[PDB]
Formats: C-alpha cells, structure tokens, sequence
C-alpha cells in the first residue's frame, strides 16, 4: 500500500510555487528576524548553537529538500567544504540556481545572512557567509524521500556524507507515518555511521497549500519524531520545541508547533 | 582671527564616496578602519561608565555612525555641523527621504560587535527616536552654539569624530577650539574624540581643505590643559590599501576622556 499517498503529494507539488512561497513564508512580515521570540530567528539559533559546540564537522554536507531557500545551511557552511543541495521540482533547482549565480530577481536572502552572522558573534560580514556558501554548495541534485535509494542509482553525491541537514521535508511529503518512518530510513543510507542529522519540521500538521493543492500529510508529533529516529539507528542528542503563536496562524496549514533535532548515527 | 572660507565649496556627497563607500568603509576587512572605529566605541560603552540623559555631537557632518553604540546609553542626542548643506544632508536620512544615504553596513557592523543579538533596524530607528534636532555651530566661538539654543546644556557626555584638527589652522586653535566645548560638559561628563593623525589636507569635492597635523602626544597635553583626565588613547595606523587620493592622513586616534 501506501504509494497511492505519495502520488498524492507528487500532484500537489506539481502546482508548486517558487517565488510565491518565498514571498509569502520568507520576506517580511512572515519572516521578520527583527522579532527574537519569533521563528525564523529560533530556527537559526538551533542551527548555529548546534554546529557552535563543533562535533558536527567534516568534508561531505547533504540538505535534504532544500526547496528554494538556504537559511538552514548559513551557520552550517564554514564546517563543511563540499555541501550538496537537492530538492524534488525542477523549478526549485532552478530558482537556486538563479542565487548562486547572483541574479537581480534572485530572493535576497542577505537578512538571513546577517542574522546568522550576529549568532555566531565571530565578526562575520553577511557577505564573506554568502560567498562561502555559494564556495561550498559543489552540486544540486534531484531528490525523491520516497524511492529506497534517494537520489539514484550511481548518483553524482559524494556518498556517504559526513552529516545531514533537512527542513520541512519528511513531514511535509508523507501522507502517514508508515511513509514518514521509511523516508527518514532512506535518507540514513547516505549518512556514514556517525554522522550527525539535523532536522526541523512541522508539528501537528496535518494540511497546507502547495500553489491551489490542499494536500493531506501526517499529523507528527514530538514524541512520535523521537520514536522514529531511534527506530532508524539514531540516538537523539538534542529536541527542541517552537509553539506557533497566534500571530501566524493563517488558514494555510493547521501548523501548531516546530520543531529542531539533533540525532547521531549508531 | 584668519579663519577656514574653503567650507564653502564642500560636497557632501563627495566626502561621503571618499571615506565611507569602499575601501575604507568596506567593513568585510577587520583589520580595516571602519571597523576599528566602531569597535572603540562599543568598548567605550559596554563599560556602562558613559551614560545620561543627553549627548550631543560636535561636527557631525553627513555621517551619524558615531552615535550607533551610543543611543543605547542616552535619551536624548543632538546633532549638529557648521554646514547647512550637511544638516540638510542628516535631515533625509533621519526622516528616511530618498537621495538619502545608506548607513546599513554600518548599523550591521555595530549591531555584530556589541554583541546583543540586535536586529539593525532597531538600531536605526532606535537612533531617528533619539535625534531630536539638528543644529549649527561654530566651535571658535566662546560659546558654539549661540546664546539660549534648543539645546539640554550642560550635555551629559560629548562625542566628535574629525572636527577640530579639520577646522583649526594651527596647534593652538584647535587647542582653543578644545577648551570651547569643553564649557559645554557636566564636571565628570565625558568626551569620546576622533580624529586624524598628521594629516594636513583632504577632498570634499570641488573643496580642498586644510587640517593642522597633530600627533598622539600632542592630542594628549591638549585634553589636560582643557581639563580633563585620559581613561583611553588609542591609534589606528593608517594601511596602504586605504590610502588613496582624498588625504594624506597617516593614522586614526581615539580618546576617552573626563572633565574633572
Ligand atoms: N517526494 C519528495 N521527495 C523529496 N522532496 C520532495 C518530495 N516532494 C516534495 N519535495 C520537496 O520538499 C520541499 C518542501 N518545502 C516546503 C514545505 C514546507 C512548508 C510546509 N508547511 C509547513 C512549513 C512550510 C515551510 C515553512 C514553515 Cl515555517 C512551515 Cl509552517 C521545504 C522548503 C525549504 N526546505 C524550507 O526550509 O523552507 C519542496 O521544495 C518540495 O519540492
Ligand atoms: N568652523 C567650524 N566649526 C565647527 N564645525 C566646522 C567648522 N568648519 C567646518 N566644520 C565641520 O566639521 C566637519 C569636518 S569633516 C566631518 C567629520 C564627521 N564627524 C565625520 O565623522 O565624518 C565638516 O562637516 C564641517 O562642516
Ligand atoms: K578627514
């Protein structure tokens, strides 16, 4: 069973909306760093505390459905040298590619950027980040969570990586836990044994807009997100919890909390 | 008595693509003099031992880095410049018109070295709410800003960046020019000064100025004969890559002192 879900999502993705999720989820209001209770200044702030205690490093980095955005490896690049960035939609390769070449009509991530700089007190310019991310991100690959080896057969990645990065993905493209639980198993088949995962995702979710579809994923849950990494060899290190405040609760999605995970591979 | 007509012919444009568009004010480089600026002016406030209720800064010009660090520490600030045209040139970007110039990287920078997760907008418009009026001034006179100004004197602190070996022909009237604002300072406020090293000349545009060349030593006997005590002197020796054809400055002091 189970595939009839997947196709599911394939189709709402296929309406999907490359600068309009940016504008809508990433320019302000909806990100306004200038707020420090708010969310996009607390995902950030796991990300930098976590690659700041250093024993998440190495040579080989894989996001993991980047979509169309980078924020999630802005404190994670000065650790890696080779960083691979993959998403589903060619449309969202492609809108990457419109920043790493430095276009005018490229999303201007650069309040992000600063943010991250400011996080990591280490005097860094938002620009010298920006130029080393676009050092590092060697390739951008397609992506499908769902298939037993994710990228393909002989993929270009250099494999196995040395750690793991992945934002809104796997409770975002799987209609059940069942579909959930075995995507988290096929992206651990990259990770070397070791190696560190770091997750963020949607919490008590169970619907949102992708462009006109309104698509049905898992309701997960805290607990439910430690279980299943266990399941799959990890031992979690770290898991932190966001409760979505009133103030961003559209009528997009039934979003009631984020959350951040640590997890290492056994 | 012979005094400075050249301001006349000062583009502030043109000074502000000289010291404050790249490289000098690249504020990627650390070891740069952009960021040493900012970095004696966080230290100096992230003492605490600077604070009150009012500032005012003396010869601005177009530029409003040096009060950054500062706003976090006094209510009310006033701006002020001998030149109309810079006061016109503070006016748009206090009120956010356009033409007018963008100090972000700097705000950035300042919000990055002390350190308090500060978004930088915050600290901008933290700095328009705390300006509350831009006046002229004269500093040889007596008294620089007239009798009976808008002003809260006596200042719980003073801060110049530039000012008076740019405006004083000789040792002397700057040393004058020193004890002229030195009257406008609360006994155990403080002062917070910048300015050039053996620099004799730079470039405002059209206008070639004319700057008396001071030395560290020399900016030091000048603050006890006005009455104060030093708590810090620093220098800044001005790299290669920095300079270029707008000056013949040799370095950068830095002086944090109290009137007793
Ligand atoms: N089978 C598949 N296999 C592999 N990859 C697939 C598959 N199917 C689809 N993808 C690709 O996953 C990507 C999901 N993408 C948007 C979803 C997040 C969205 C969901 N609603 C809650 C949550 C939203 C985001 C922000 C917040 Cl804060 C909230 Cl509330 C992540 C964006 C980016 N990573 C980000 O961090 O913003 C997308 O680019 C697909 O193309
Ligand atoms: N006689 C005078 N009395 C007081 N200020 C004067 C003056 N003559 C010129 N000035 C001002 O002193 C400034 C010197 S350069 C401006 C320095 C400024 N604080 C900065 O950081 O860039 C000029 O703006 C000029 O208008
Ligand atoms: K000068």
């Amino acid at each position: 069973d189970s595939a009839p879900g997947q196709a599911a999502v394939a189709s709402a993705y296929q309406r999907f909306e490359p600068r309009a999720y940016l504008r809508n989820n990433y320019a302000p209001p909806r990100g306004d760093l200038c707020n420090p209770n708010g969310v996009g200044p607390w995902k950030l702030r796991c990300l930098a505390q976590t690659f700041a205690t250093g024993e998440v490093s190495g040579r080989t980095l894989i996001d993991i459905g980047s979509g169309p955005t980078v924020y999630q490896l802005l404190s994670a690049c000065s650790h890696f040298e080779d960083i691979t960035m993959t998403d589903f939609l060619e449309v969202n390769r492609q809108e990457l590619g419109r920043w790493l070449q430095e276009e005018p009509g490229a999303f201007n991530w650069s309040m992000y950027s600063q943010h991250a700089c400011l996080i990591e007190g280490k005097g860094e310019c938002w620009q010298d980040k920006e130029r080393q991310l676009r050092a590092r991100v060697k390739r951008v690959l397609p992506i499908d969570v769902h298939q037993p080896q994710p990228l393909g057969a002989g993929s270009p990645a250099p494999l196995p990586a040395d750690a793991l990065v992945s934002a809104f993905c796997l409770e975002a493209v799987s209609p059940d836990l069942a579909s959930f639980q075995r995507a988290l198993d096929h992206i651990t088949t990259l990770l070397r044994p070791g190696g560190h995962l770091l997750l963020i995702g949607a919490l008590e979710e169970s619907w949102y807009l992708a462009g006109e579809a309104r698509l049905t994923v898992v309701p997960v849950s805290e607990e439910e997100v430690r279980e299943a990494l266990v399941r799959s060899g990890y031992k979690v290190r770290d898991l932190r919890t966001y409760i979505m405040p009133a103030h961003l609760q559209t009528g997009v999605d039934d979003v009631k909390g984020v959350f951040f995970a640590w997890a290492q591979k056994v």
